[PDB]
């Protein structure tokens, strides 16, 4: 009838994930009575404008040749760097490549993506090109936006040797600096359910045609295997790409964060559900969903449009991982950022492993099935009132557990022994204006 | 600790969609702090025996050309007119197509369904004819029944522009008239969760067999692409159509309503879960899903036999939408109606949106992301006891709200403060032999 | 606010099913308002050393001939007798097909599955065997394994005739026996959730090439089909065969039962969720998700590597049937057992029902839709602290129920009267060392 | 009632609770001579049977009888067609169809 | 504010509540002729506005007052160029851009 410890450490790693208070690592609250281990992975990376070196082109250049650097059109990267940028980051929930980095010249209207599967998509220090019509990037194109995946090998390597998994929390803080006078832009950051699932998209096979036309050869096999059947199934997010636009975000969402950019941002990407169970390890093809052309049987029509209905565009990323289900996928965005700015990326990813024996997780294995209710049950209320992100030096809130954690802790159902904790209020995250305060009416001076 | 007046409000709309007072129209109760946008389609439709030039044909007749009317086979349905008839409403949770009609000459034994893809269905001025082997209807066949789909536009209109929406709530209310001294007929009405899933039925290839006899040309390729591969996905329903004859829902649901033709009907249909998450438009082509004939691999076969194991047969409708998922399935039957009947089907549905940026919806938001949760517990506790259908005229319920909802609100958990509300009890809902009473022991007096 | 006499039942039943005192059969507490029929099947099965009789071969052999009896390689299996040898049982959540019997000569390194579908698995009188390096087994090669199942006809013929099912508990009781001098041996036991789903394992059409090398023919219809598709929908169980092997069960779970070979076992599978809705009858065919071989697109390569991406392997095991979601998968081992042993194999399967009108089970239907939540709770409570199985002896447990249940049903939310009803400790199950104490410290002499 | 076969269907639907209950039969003969033969299709869930009906009859039986007086028991008049139908206990009954 | 036509997009949002309040509309006649006609670009969230004035304006309307006195109404200064600016009651403006 009232929160234990471990409950109360598993919440406050969940909700602040890189706050500095966090030094323990606990588990999630559900007594699995299953022999567990719990990895923390810590990484920093420090992102800014990629010299020629590290910037390769995905188009049919690339295709069975290795990786193509780019034969210098680097000018025209360079004509982006004259004036300023935007930098996109979206923390899609795959395990690995914790994050997608992109780099555009200038603020899109959307997060478009390419309809043909790119050519070795590059980890982190590297980058893939992309055009500007939305395609792949051939050497002579028109480039478009730069992308690459923050990828940790650690946990491809630890997520070999496993059982079953869960992500028990994700934090992506995004330090921002840049040269003086030179630290105009904007921060935005919003979370939101991309609710993935294992879909195949439709595809049609081709009609054979065969003419025999021999005095005894007149067989004539005219069959047609032009049908449509089902692709591979891959791991398919309905992240919505036309709507992830900064500024469609910031209205949709009441909770999104927004500020200037030298206030970074701190993402404590949060679970969209209430129980977490484990799951064995299944690298499956990612793939992002798109929008239909056709409206086929949307209108009446015949046997024959029934196959050219409604099919949603597949995007395929070319990368495969195994995704944290139920997690909010992230996406923050920098515009009017000084193109020789200087971002540093710190991710930390706590999950939980069942060891396969033998494996190396077997000798860092660390028993206490706790059990705790109340601490779920205030995850779940805590949800839907936590602002999506926080200024990249906003760690140790004072509001946070002892005031905010005891004060909803009371709420869930009458599980309540003290009678009042103390009152909570609709807190203001203005970060624009200096006008924040907290969920308790306390104001926040401005701490960096 | 106690209901709020929003979740109070939403509670009301739920439990009876289509009741005078429901005038306020109020979103979900979880707080979900996000821009959203509630709309209200309210429609009605004056359905009877459809004439001539709105009676189409669905065989291969109408394959390549479009919607062909009867070739005056007009004559066998007017021999249906001579006698008493049948008319089924099915009720799938398709946002557009609110409801599908059928008319019959008389009673089936089960919902048949045709196993070829019928062409051109029709919205529901026009209608569809359909063979009584259960087949496709071409001009000199025998009509079995007649079948429309009716179709709200401004639905599909507004769906186009959201990023995510969710079913709040959906009545069907079924104003029922014939001309005096043939008010004679009975109906039937029951709700049952069939939860649909995205299922692709298993079809084959085709082989390919040259043989080429030429003096050179002696390759013969016979390789056999003939193997068993995936259609297209769908959105396949679980309706027992099998089991939807009007008898076997009365006497397997205890919930289902019967009466007299003349009361009418009105289905307020009911959520079969107990949380609505937002959901991404995602129109599919809906499919309903059979039975399956060879037992294959139900039985110890070989390798060549697991291929033709239980496969079901799954039913085209040739109409795509995007389902309300975890809504019940709704089904009425009239039997024994005169064929000059008149019903006056209103349909009541409302339903939230996220809208998208610059959309028309953004215009008409409207912000209060109330939370309660003991409107959602109550909910979910009165969904295993609410009947299934009302008669048409049976609105303004006295025990709803004040008595019902006031007396269940305190059962959850033991979040309750007043000692005792009101003692309730089993009603007995018995509108043929006028010995209806309600959840509290008082009677109901005809109101019409 | 406290638990009812139906759901205490219910409960009793589905943690103890095969306790003596589980007379009376009850349903799920739910309130689901429909008319229902509850089917106990009781089975009994003298499993011990086939004799050649019934020894079936699943290789190519036996393909398009029905199943084949070993051609007196019988001698090598007879060689098999001549030292110990080890017994795993698997009970899946088929619903048919209650569990698969398998023979080894020796203890294996893992739950091993063949790549290419067996012909003819036998039903349990028979057996089916397989090579010792896990391939089909041909007569003239060296046996591995003999593998079975347990088959209930009358579940299939009652499963034909529902709307809809749910499987309300089963148990699996082990008693074992051997000659005298000859009782040594280990038992093993564990239950753990693989989750199923309804999967396509990708696959590969293949393209056509046709030369038309003729005067006029000249053709040349070059086409690729060679793409990948998706095969046909099957239910695939993640059931990590690499890791059942006894030892690694043993350490990685911790209320694993291990125990002398002569105590037998007794293993109440449970739910491994909260909820248990009916589900129509859905029989498909079954399949085991193996590992992947080719890391494909984990590492950046390009379009035409995308497709063999990690693709587990899908072991077909020819057996369609129908399974109970959210319910734990069970394996015991028993090591080290005399070939000449008899295991004496008691099933006991309850399930409900949803007659279809007119069929059989429309004459036994038996109406009172209990509720209660308390029991629902407390199941899910429990479900994380009950042992996965007890010597096949130990029933009537004075713990459970007035003890055990009553002790626990205090703890969820607050719904609690009873100031306090009894401490509970953690109880110590050692049945090696006869050290057993029980969930309140109470001792358990040997009852056998 | 059934007495299953063994291996029959029927033996797996069994429902034991061999229930004793004298009174009940000795209520049942008593009130055979004096039941209506039949009633209008429509007349179901009597307020008179049970508690009213069956309570006060299950006095009667021998003196097997603990509540002094249960309900004075009248003799119905059954009269459908002139709509002038009254109850065991005098009650009258307005037409419900 | 609109009618939805029948059938028409705006259907879909109708938002039912006619609510009556005649003092609202008194308050709106009476306080026209002294509001200001136009402030600072980044002027709002007016402190005077709402609790004061329109409470303050609402009692004079008629008789139909309740509250004895709400508050002293006095003639505001906006004198935006010369940073002296004074709001209906005698507090002023500091800057806010």
């Amino acid at each position: 009838a009232v929160v234990t410890a471990a409950g109360l450490a598993w919440l406050r790693q969940y909700l602040n994930p890189m706050g500095p208070d966090t030094t323990s690592v606990t588990g999630y609250p559900d007594g699995s009575a299953v022999t567990t281990c719990i990895a923390d992975y810590s990484n920093t990376f420090n992102v800014s404008f990629p010299p020629r070196e590290a910037l390769y082109c995905t188009g049919s250049s690339s295709s069975e040749k290795p990786t193509l650097v780019d034969a210098d059109n680097y000018a025209k990267i360079d004509k982006w760097s004259n004036y300023d940028i935007t930098l996109c980051v979206l923390a899609l929930p795959m395990l690995r490549n914790v994050v997608m980095l992109r780099l555009y010249p200038h603020t899109p209207t959307a997060f478009a993506l390419t309809e043909q599967t790119p050519n070795f998509p590059q980890r982190f220090p590297n980058w893939s090109v992309y055009s500007a019509d939305g395609t792949r990037f051939n050497n002579g194109d028109e480039p478009g936006y730069l992308q690459s995946y923050v990828y940790l090998p650690n946990v491809d390597k630890h997520l070999s040797a496993a059982r079953g998994y869960r992500l028990l929390s994700r934090g992506i803080t995004g330090i921002f600096s840049a040269p003086a006078l030179e630290t105009q832009g904007f921060v935005t950051a919003c979370q939101y359910l991309a609710e993935g699932s294992i879909q195949s998209q439709s595809i049609k096979s081709d009609a054979v045609r065969s003419v025999t036309v021999n005095s005894d050869g007149t067989v004539k096999n005219v069959e047609s295997s032009s049908q449509t059947v089902s692709s591979m199934p891959r791991y398919v997010f309905p992240l919505d790409g036309d709507n992830c636009a900064p500024s469609s975000l910031t209205e949709t969402y009441h909770q999104a964060y927004q500020s200037k950019a030298t206030d970074g941002f701190y993402m404590p990407v949060l679970s969209s559900s209430r129980d977490n169970p484990f799951h064995p390890p299944q690298p499956r093809a990612i793939a992002v969903y798109g929008s239909f052309l056709a409206r086929g049987c949307l209108d009446p029509v015949s046997e024959a449009h029934e196959a050219d209905g409604p099919t949603h565009d597949i995007y395929r990323l070319n990368v495969a991982d195994d995704v944290a289900p139920l997690f909010n996928t992230g996406v923050v965005w920098f515009e009017g950022i000084s193109p020789k700015f200087s971002l540093k990326l710190k991710t930390r990813t706590v999950l939980q492993y069942i060891p396969t024996s033998g494996s190396v997780l077997a000798n860092f294995t660390r028993h206490e099935p706790t059990y705790d209710q109340i601490a779920l049950d205030a995850a779940d209320r805590l949800r839907n009132l936590m602002p999506h992100a926080y200024p990249a030096a906003y760690n140790d809130w004072g509001w946070l557990g002892d005031l905010l954690d005891s004060a909803i802790s009371m709420l869930p159902g009458v599980g309540t022994v003290y009678n009042i904790a103390k009152p909570l209020i609709k807190p203001a995250w203005n970060w624009l204006g200096n006008k924040v305060s907290d969920f308790f009416g306390n104001p926040v001076a401005r701490d960096g």
